[PDB]
């Protein structure tokens, strides 16, 4: 809401199961017909709204609106019968924090033990890409965070969410009085102080996105409160370096993380550099 429709008939979507809840909405698994053509029966995602109707109309709009290569997949609604429902596309390893710190200090898509420096990279850009998106449209996202992506089969990262998130992580979020909930451990001091957001609040975002890929999942400033997280964001104080992270993906962090909004380095050259490092052969990513 910061910032054509498909339509879906009720008969066509078959709720199978649960798979999250919060206070403005339930989301389930859902088999969906005649979709798409190739799968006449297919997976999805649908977040029943809890019923409120004017918003739906106009986020639905804007949902449809942005997609890309690694943003979420929005099949489309149903406004047939209540309660109201959107329909996204499935993603099978669920959010990014989840998928990061499973892997953490085998299976299908990915080999035993932690991750490697090849796939946290892949991992990074794929974000990166999306946000690269998001910007050239204009789009302020405002809650970038880990747990706000997905994963997928054959590990696609999109960028996307359920809108659950402060329910589903809300140790991530700092109550400020009445029903506003901030994600301060990821917002730069002119949010905090100024209660600015920006394309270059974003930038900063992922930069403390790149941080969780790279501590498989942490939370930014875990061991602090968050009164003491405000501290320490305001007072200008980074986050050190990860184990897992080599020092040039740690001067990737830096550029996001200058407390200057010009001074940081646009998401185009963060994406730029990481895919780079990504697309680098074994023996260049050894080295690092
Ligand atoms: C990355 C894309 C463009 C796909 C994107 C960007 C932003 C959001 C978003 O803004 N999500 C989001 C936050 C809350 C939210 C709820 C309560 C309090 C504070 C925020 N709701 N939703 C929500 C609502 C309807 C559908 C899906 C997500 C989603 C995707």
């Amino acid at each position: 809401i910061e910032n054509c429709v498909h339509h879906i008939k009720r008969r066509d979507i078959v709720l199978k199961w649960e798979l999250g809840e919060g206070a403005f909405g339930k989301v389930f698994l859902a088999e969906c017909h005649n979709l798409l053509p190739e799968q006449d029966k297919m997976l999805v995602a649908v977040k029943a709204l809890k019923e409120a109707r004017q918003d739906f109309q106009r986020e639905a709009e804007l949902l449809t609106m942005l997609q890309h290569q690694h943003i979420v997949r929005f099949f489309g609604v149903c406004t047939e019968g209540r309660p109201l429902l959107m329909v996204f596309e499935y993603m099978r390893h669920g959010d990014l924090n989840r998928f990061l710190r499973s892997h953490g200090p085998g299976g299908e898509d990915v080999a035993p033990g932690p991750l490697g420096l090849g796939q946290l990279l892949a991992v990074a850009s794929q974000v990166a890409a999306g946000m690269v998106y998001l910007a050239g449209l204009h789009f302020v996202h405002r809650d970038l965070a880990t747990r706000n992506c997905l994963v997928g089969q054959g590990l696609v990262v999109k960028i996307g969410d359920f809108g659950m998130s402060r329910d589903i992580y809300s140790t991530d979020y700092y109550r400020v009085g009445g029903r506003t909930m901030l994600p301060i451990r990821w917002m730069p001091p002119e949010s905090i102080l100024y209660r600015k957001f920006t394309t270059e609040s974003d930038v900063w975002s992922f930069g403390v996105v790149l941080w969780e890929i790279f501590t498989y999942g942490k939370q930014p400033w875990y061991q602090l409160s968050n009164t003491e997280a405000i501290d320490c964001i305001t007072q200008g104080r980074e986050l050190e370096r990860p184990r897992a992270c080599p020092p040039e993906v740690y001067a990737i962090m830096r550029g996001c993380w200058q407390r200057e909004p010009q001074q940081r380095h646009s998401i185009k050259d963060v994406h730029a550099r990481l895919q780079a490092l990504a697309q680098a052969p074994p023996v260049y990513l050894d080295v690092l």
